[PDB]
């Protein structure tokens, strides 16, 4: 919702809150998982070619008692854009790569995990300068591409690290080195085409035995296709990665090819069922592992919308996976899932 509009500058007040309940054999995903997000969007007119913007977003869990507080900031950053050329910001924010990958992040509540947050310049994640130029100029209509740095998150201060500590470090699964990545996607019509690299030193808490996938640098490499018109979306997405994508628990897979498809129809009366398949196939993954599935499923659902403001959904997460030793000890959930919600948004 758009709360403020005077003398050049705007500020977007949105949000949502997902009444939301999973069903499963899994105990750990089971049960309440109600939550709330809110965020804003500020704008202000520098000039007639410049504009300074700002974007904050959290989440809040609806789903916890009193005593407790489950809450994370998903995106934070600040930025400047000028008239045909480009723009330019600084934050929390999302990764290059995901420029093509979120073409199939639009499923009613599942999707979109054959990555993670905090996982290199895959998703969301702290310190991206990102770089972008749109329509070329604007002398190409419809192509777009970026490039993108992220600074080093390393281990925590204050703990007894004597290496690789940041200011703002974490736990090894989430770390990373310095990286550097780029997205290029053209759109003509209803259709789309893209693609995007990521390079990233993988730092020496990551590296140890205590992990598989141990590598200099994690790399990933993503083709994807879009179609978008006639209340039709389809829309695939393939990624190759090294020693980029997390296997559970153990640390990373060596190699792993990640796909994504989703085939969606929006009817006039409100109602979109939406199909999905994804897998995440992982290769040369140690410890007597080798080849395993890190992620296969099939996801059916629909979302019917009242209006913009209100939705309700299903989502139905055919799980499969089998129950191994290596999905064990990973800790990966092999279980079905059903997803009901119920949604208020401004």
């Amino acid at each position: 919702a758009e709360v403020y509009n005077k003398d050049g500058n705007k500020l977007d007040l949105y949000g949502k809150v997902d009444g939301l309940h999973y069903f499963s054999d899994n105990k750990d995903v089971d049960g309440d998982q109600t939550y709330m997000r809110l965020g804003f969007k500020g704008e202000t007119q520098v000039t007639d070619q410049l504009t300074g913007y700002g974007q904050w977003e959290y989440q809040i869990q609806g789903n916890s008692a009193e005593n407790e507080n489950n809450s994370w900031t998903r995106v934070a950053f600040a930025g400047l854009k000028f008239q045909d050329v480009g723009s330019f910001d600084y934050g929390r924010n999302y990764g290059v790569v995901y420029d093509v990958t979120s073409w199939t992040d639009v499923l009613p509540e599942f999707g979109g995990d054959t990555y993670g947050s905090d996982n290199f310049m895959q998703q969301r994640g702290n310190g991206f300068a990102t770089y972008r130029n749109t329509d070329f100029f604007g002398l190409v209509d419809g192509l777009n591409f970026a490039v993108q740095y992220q600074g080093k998150n390393g281990n925590p201060s204050g703990e007894g690290f004597t290496s690789g500590v940041t200011n703002n470090g974490r736990d090894a699964l989430r770390q990373n080195g310095d990286g550097v990545g780029g997205s290029i996607t053209y759109d003509y019509e209803g259709f789309g085409i893209g693609g995007a690299i990521s390079s990233s030193k993988r730092t020496d808490a990551q590296n140890t035995a205590a992990y598989i996938g141990n590598g200099d640098r994690a790399e990933t490499y993503t083709g994807g296709l879009k179609y978008d018109a006639n209340n039709i979306y389809l829309a695939a997405q393939y990624t190759q990665t090294y020693n980029a994508t997390r296997v559970g628990s153990l640390g990373w897979a060596n190699k792993a090819q990640n796909f994504e498809a989703v085939a969606q129809y929006q009817f006039d009366f409100g109602l979109r069922p939406s199909l999905a398949y994804l897998q995440s196939k992982g290769k040369n993954l140690g410890r007597g592992y080798d080849d395993e599935d890190i992620l296969k499923y099939v996801d059916v659902g629909a979302t019917y919308y009242f209006n913009k403001n209100m939705s309700t959904y299903v989502d139905y997460k055919i799980n499969l996976l089998d129950d191994n030793q290596f999905t064990r000890d990973a800790g990966i959930n092999t279980d079905n899932i059903v997803a009901l919600g119920l949604v208020y948004q401004f």
